[PDB]
């Protein structure tokens, strides 16, 4: 079979020959306990950067020892591509949601042979299901593969928010000391209100991170969790994101980007954050008007945004939230730390053995069955 | 009485007029249930920054309503400051660990109405405890007003050393996208080995924070925890440091500084480390051999340190902490947000009521009992 992986560059300096550790922290299950992925082996030591071309996701032996082809390129865009070229005649196409190979439509028209679109990551946003559906493209993600990382993103960017630790550091790295230009935007995260929209893998695992901090734990969703959760966390539930924005200091975006979540957080539902709110949003860049956030940095409606998400993406070189004040941004990485990418690189390497021998996917990693078992 | 209290100059742009947010999180009890400050009154909002100059600690309309003299200077060092000019005849001495107004044998001496020297803030480092003694000064400080402040910068430091999180945002601040560059040092705190050095107010309040990140959680000290706490924590206790390191990813310092601690993080020590180690440490400079952790940083036998302290204090323009690769180094602020002068500021208040009234000074507060009430 023919595989088109399309992965990020590798780092400018380039691909690592030393880490900066020598492994990986062992995990047996996820919360909730679904198994980490399952291949019958893997080519890579945990701890390797696979997400970048040099990289592979560690592929390559496995394909080509089993008389497969596999093509990696990082030049996925536009008609004249590496990546739409190789498309014509592959029958897996694999990419990350952090340098995503869009299947449009048109696209998926031309893929001739395309029988798997495998996401190294987390969901579909890149991939058109409908699509996929009239051809029996099976769709499969890495389910969970990077939940926690992003989750532990999010509590580190609230906390660096809330304690202004990025101005802080400035003022250490440019010789600075100046105590109170650090802390006169500067406080404790405890006690105050912490709310999260949609308390899925990752809004969850955000709660239980945040719970021993002392905050009130406000959610929404468009379904409450268990009560014993909700109990064990004394969480407060929110009808609605409108609702539930009032109350917080703290607002996490957990949630999907939907024809009626874009832009949810505009010039007029900002007001409706308590002055002085953060907001922290490693979900989509679209769930926010880029500008009404700027807006609300710049008025103190919002006392600090960040994420690692952003319209459009890559973020060109002059996008407003790199330097609006008050932001913790990062590029688009929370789910690509070299831990995640052990992970997602080993449950795409699960998904191809299962697709090749005709085993069964698992369930929980299907978006659309094609032709595969599940 | 003639009360001389030292802090710390102003923002360098003016005290501010404007502040992020409008009120403080209600909090009643520290953990383990010591009551927050109770002064009769307060006078001033709680998220005022009040422990620069301008601020005050918000004494000033106590005091003097009360027929007292109020000093403050952020003028301390040397023979001929503010601050020794004013000490010769002060009753009430009060300074904050970020900006300490140290009394030496020779300064006490010359203190000649000095009764009381009041920490705002906790501890008593820059106090001269045996010649306090030997005047029957009072020592005090606001016990637990900020050992939560600093577990939370602690827990945001390790966060973002294990997940690049600096260098990740200054990719996104200089116009970068980046991904490889960001994440070939980035990884999940999941399940990593942390082990604390001491497991105090601070200490523990750090684990605690810990637990649900999931990580495996180790300490030392000089006594072992109850074994309900370690039960509920899943503590694994090291007799040693030395015992400790080896197994940790990360190690926080959150311990004195004594004569037997004094560079006990030095060149020889660092071999105990893991490598790729991280080290966090809001405990006291000196711990550590300020170029043994710029060496192991370059070697990469640490991958990452941060910390707000500081040898020597203010750190000098050229510090290598400040510049050293993978560092997420502050200025020596963590005890000192607006919310923690909040409590602190309330706290000195306190005791100078009832130091004034005859009224005991709580226990609690006390680290030498002079001629006050306990």
């Amino acid at each position: 079979a023919k595989v088109l992986c399309v992965l990020y560059d590798d780092p400018v300096d380039g691909y690592p020959k030393t880490y900066a550790r020598d492994d990986l922290p062992k995990i047996d299950h996820y919360p909730g306990g679904q198994t980490l992925p399952t291949p019958k082996a893997i080519d890579f030591t945990p701890g390797q950067l696979l997400g970048s071309v040099s990289g592979e996701l560690g592929l390559r032996k496995y394909l080509e020892s089993n008389g497969h082809t596999l093509v990696v390129t990082s030049d996925k865009d536009g008609p004249d591509s590496v990546f739409e070229r190789e498309l014509v005649d592959a029958d897996v196409v694999i990419s990350q949601p952090f340098w995503p190979a869009y299947l449009t439509p048109e696209r998926i028209a031309k893929a001739k042979n395309l029988k798997l679109a495998l996401t190294a990551g987390i969901g579909s946003d890149h991939v058109d299901l409908q699509s996929a559906i009239d051809r029996n493209v099976t769709v499969a993600e890495v389910t969970y593969c990077n939940s926690i990382s992003v989750a532990e993103h999010v509590v580190m960017m609230i906390l660096s928010l809330v304690r202004n630790y990025l101005p802080s550091h400035e003022w250490a790295r440019k010789g600075g000391w100046n105590i109170a230009d650090c802390v006169s935007h500067a406080y404790d995260l405890e006690a105050m209100h912490v709310g999260t929209v949609a308390a899925g893998r990752i809004g969850l695992a955000v709660l239980r991170r945040l719970a021993p901090f002392d905050v009130h734990l406000h959610y929404t969703d468009r379904h409450r969790l268990p009560e014993s959760v909700e109990k064990e966390l004394n969480l407060t539930w929110h009808a609605t994101r409108e609702d539930m924005y009032p109350v917080c200091d703290v607002v996490t975006l957990n949630c999907p980007l939907h024809p009626e979540t874009e832009h949810m957080i505009n010039d007029e539902t900002l007001k409706l954050f308590k002055r002085g709110a953060y907001i922290v949003n490693t979900a989509r860049g679209k769930l926010c008007d880029r500008d009404a956030v700027a807006r609300a940095l710049e008025s103190g409606r919002l006392a600090g945004y960040a994420g690692d998400v952003w319209f459009p993406q890559p973020a060109p070189k002059d996008h407003p939230w790199r330097t609006m004040p008050y932001n913790g941004m990062t590029p688009h990485i929370s789910g690509t730390t070299l831990t995640a990418q052990a992970r997602y690189a080993a449950g795409t390497r699960e998904i191809l053995e299962c697709f090749f021998e005709g085993r069964p996917i698992r369930d929980e990693y299907l978006i659309v069955q094609g032709g595969a078992l599940a």
